[PDB]
């Protein structure tokens, strides 16, 4: 029954929020103080994700600009199609950090499997340019969570499910706003 | 602290989920009724919103386009929302998109945490014009957009008075909806 | 010398122009006929393409929005090109949203420097699957697209090595279709 | 005719980069100089424009990026959409101005009248940030032509017709990356 099965995206909701309660509280503070960190000494935040990801990076960014420095890498449309096409999908993240990150700036990067591969380029290019990095994920962290320094911040959802994943995200991202105001 | 500020967003988001879990169930499941009418009939469907309800729309219509369905999300091409907000106005953005690409048969999703947008509420004027169906997904009381809907649109109301909190409800309504269309 | 290097810009942009000129009158002509003829079959045009003609394709459909007529580009919904990228791969990107959009009778403008783009080759696919004629915007020979087009198709290749010049005559001949279709 | 019609676009459009060319080489330099002495300073660029010319201000960026430290402000349609509905459409250009500029960064302004509110706005703001100003404009340059400064740069494409100014903005854009990429 489509009742039923609404019903049940209500409730599994409520179980991963619950769940996520727990853990996140010390990890979403220590985001949001990096990036106070990072904007009182006149750095910027960039963000980046894919699909529903790539939605919430510019949520964010908008939030920020809506005023503080924070860029969202998932806007401009023909850097992304230039990108995809003559150097690969896996770089269309990674040269806007090149082009746009500065020592002292933080990247945010949203993955829920914690694997995107473009996701994981720019935290490469993040680090060569010393920039902190706040990784987003979901289930384990995947290679994301793995290739993190102490340094940066990891927010992980320990949920299986992508949906329940990006509900959590968008909530972290209007705590850390709120803490940074 | 800090600390317990985080952990007051958590617990204010569970128990906006759990009262809108008493009172959404039924029409979550009249929208997603009706977007499968459309659908199934050659029909597309049109999403709109500002701010956090435009990354909503587009987020939406992904995961629509991610077989094959029709969905357009109206808040994307920054050539037609600058061109539009410059010569006619903002209040028209969304409301022109609607008289270029929708017809009869057709459902626009309108996003508005207030119920009180003027692009928003232009679009379902434009919507009702060409005979299209409207979901509005709405916080507080739902505004004017509430007050505007026919008995054959379906209102989503988060009744809830913070913006933070009915933007996390309008996306598990839109994952609850489109898991129930992939279900047929 | 800089001033030598920006003279040289405009000479050889009046070159390409004055060459496009004498070969792509007829072919521009038969290219806005066919749009004219889908939109008043209450059809609509798809534009996509890559870098400036990822600009080029949403100019043009913002210039069609701004009465309405129905157009949309492919390379504005980030979240679409962001997951289908990441999921299926780069090449997907349109023709999924033509698989998703798309129906019999419509109009897929394809714009690409080289005619080798990837991603505009498989869209290309999609729209014949779906029984869409085609508009190529092309540059240098027409790549594979110039091969891939049936009779029903039009081809408007800009005969000029540099994508710079290239993407210029593109702009010039989307201005001059669009006021074609104006004038009916 | 249409063949007349799109006979007369080609003739005009080589008219007005004719008439573009004897004017324009000497302003153009001093574009890419300024442009140069920012981004060797670490410093960045912001591009902002309506319509086509939000078009071209993503098409210029994209050119940087793709590395040189170029934005366009016409891209985040959750930030336009935001801005538009709670602060109103004069702003949206300004407000990411205010965010992201800093003492020495460069805005670009594109505006085929001059008289477009939010990139006067946009300007306006630069000029409190201490920023450098290149505007691309058309007729005789507008608000925008009168409200700039010495150590700013007029390109002004004195032509009365909208499509044939964006033609020559694109051709400017292009000739300035290759004077940029001809330094480096
Ligand atoms: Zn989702
Ligand atoms: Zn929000
Ligand atoms: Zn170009
Ligand atoms: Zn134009």
């Amino acid at each position: 029954t489509l009742q039923e099965r609404v019903a049940a995206h209500f409730a599994e909701s409520i179980r991963a929020k619950q769940e996520a309660e727990k853990i996140l509280v010390e990890p979403t503070v220590q985001a949001a103080e990096l990036m106070l960190q990072c904007l009182m000494n006149d750095g910027k935040i960039l963000a980046c994700g894919n699909g529903g990801s790539a939605a919430d990076a510019q949520h964010f960014a908008a939030e920020m600009t809506g005023e503080l420095a924070a860029v969202a890498l998932t806007t401009d449309t023909s850097a992304l199609t230039a990108i995809g096409n003559d150097y690969g999908f896996d770089h269309v993240f990674s040269k806007q950090v090149r082009a746009l990150g500065r020592a002292g700036d933080v990247l945010v990067g949203i993955s829920t499997s914690g694997n995107s591969a473009n996701v994981i380029e720019a935290v490469k290019a993040a680090h060569e340019r010393d920039m902190h990095v706040i990784a987003l994920t979901g289930r384990d962290g995947g290679k994301i969570a793995a290739m993190l320094k102490d340094t940066d911040v990891l927010l992980n959802v320990p949920h299986p499910r992508t949906a329940r994943i990006q509900e959590n995200h968008i909530l972290l991202i209007h705590a850390m706003c709120d803490c940074i105001d």
